[PDB]
């Protein structure tokens, strides 16, 4: 199992515009288009990102790109993100898959935001943080994938994720 595996099981695939689960405009793998209420915006974002007028569909090759920059584009958030990349820096392979996954749903913002879930992962405090993170919006809406990042921060281990989707 490795990042892409994880994620790809958290968010599916879909190739046609759809609405995630806070009603926002998304396509592919997770990937937002807008927050826009306006399918139309939506649209175009899509058009614009792809480079084609997609017309609100777009082939598997199209949305394994736009999950390949997604990836890309949360490890590069943590790593420059002065509060983030030491708790990255700090953790084993298992574990920062799971903080990527936290960024790759919230954004770098967001997860900045969890001060003391933060320091616990640093400190390596695992049951500590485990609960902590619990107490969060995040857990209350999405509590089945929380649970799964959740386990995973909390045992270093693919466990929570080796029977599913996606691919596990």
């Amino acid at each position: 199992m490795n990042i892409f595996e994880m994620l790809r099981i958290d968010e599916g695939l879909r190739l046609k515009i759809y609405k995630d689960t806070e009603g926002y405009y998304t396509i592919g793998i997770g990937h937002l288009l807008t927050k826009s209420p306006s399918l139309n915006a939506a649209k175009s974002e899509l058009d614009k990102a792809i480079g084609r007028n997609t017309n609100g569909v777009i082939t598997k090759d199209e949305a394994e790109k736009l999950f390949n920059q997604d990836v890309d584009a949360a490890v590069r958030g943590i790593l420059r993100n002065a509060k983030l990349k030491p708790v990255y820096d700090s953790l084993d392979a298992v574990r920062r898959a799971a903080l990527i996954n936290m960024v790759f749903q919230m954004g770098e913002t967001g997860v900045a935001g969890f001060t003391n879930s933060l320091r616990m992962l640093q400190q390596k405090r695992w049951d500590e943080a485990a609960v902590n993170l619990a107490k969060s919006r995040w857990y209350n809406q999405t509590p089945n994938r929380a649970k799964r990042v959740i386990t995973t921060f909390r045992t270093g281990t693919w466990d929570a994720y080796k029977n599913l989707a996606a691919a596990a």
